[PDB]
């Protein structure tokens, strides 16, 4: 099954047996991630909430409708990042949205750059997507740099795009196009 | 002295008291190592040979001239690996050579990568080395992957470099440079 390794990390599809570790990761990083993401339900921080979500994701993956990757620190046996491909459409768009997160203690190590690059490559080659879209709040410099480094091209800006922490936030829209897409 | 622990392992400087256990380790891995390393004398595989060797090493440790680390399985109280920093030069090179080995029953667990990573980090930060050199036979894929994972950069190739098991063996030359070295 789908697995990528570099240094002491492993990037792979999330599994049902990840329920506790993924809940631990979002609990651990609750404060760090809170100002950048929409309001989260209680189930989002719990292993029982993730048990249910994982049932849905297994089903989504069966139909090639979603691909939720975790970044594992093999030294620590814990999840330290996520790379999620969602809102996948086939004909006539062949597009998906990518969203990612990283543990607050693993910043500035090029992990997100690598994890996203290897998964985009797989989404293009193994899943035959034509387009991956990403959107980030302009003051999220780390996110901007990652996307630029990976050859995502800025497409414009949607003002007041997503409701986060009680306010509409502008987002830069960016995308990467797969020239080798097969009809 | 210097000590690193992870899982059920400890990486530390070798000591006089290790004479028997280091001997057992090389005697245990004699055959797995013969195709990969230079011919060793008989004394290399005896506790008495190491007593002497250790008296020299203990001395090199004292004047920061050499750092011979062992990897210990704390559960079994056995040495299962080595990481040796030798050929150390201060001004105007600030460089040394790393050589390492792992017990053949302990392969595939990333033990070597972690042992070398944590000690390179110490050589850079606590010993202020500028450069660590490593060289490997191209068909030693296990060694190549360790070095790649730790960010060693290929500098070239030395044909017919070391005489091993009755023939001169080509070696890839690699290094890691400490950008934070202080003059
Ligand atoms: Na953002
Ligand atoms: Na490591
Ligand atoms: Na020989």
């Amino acid at each position: 099954d789908v697995s990528f390794e570099f240094e002491h990390y492993q990037v792979r599809l999330i599994k049902s047996s990840d329920a506790v570790t993924i809940a631990n990761y979002f609990m651990r990083n609750r404060h760090h991630l809170a100002p950048w993401e929409p309001k989260r339900s209680h189930a989002f921080f719990t292993p029982e909430g993730w048990k249910q979500r994982l049932l849905q994701l297994v089903e989504l993956h069966k139909h090639n409708l979603a691909f939720y990757f975790v970044v594992v620190d093999k030294n620590e046996h814990k999840i330290i990042g996520t790379v999620s491909y969602s809102n996948i459409t086939r004909f006539p768009f062949h597009a998906g949205h990518v969203g990612y997160s990283l543990d607050s203690e693993y910043q500035g190590k090029g992990i997100m750059r690598r994890a996203v690059n290897v998964t985009i490559d797989w989404m293009f080659k193994a899943q035959n997507l034509h387009r991956i879209m990403a959107a980030y709040i302009p003051r999220n410099e780390k996110s901007a740099k990652v996307l630029a480094a990976l050859g995502f091209v800025k497409e414009g800006e949607a003002k007041k795009y997503l409701y986060i922490n009680g306010a509409w936030e502008d987002h830069i829209l960016t995308s990467k196009i797969n020239d080798d897409w097969k009809p």
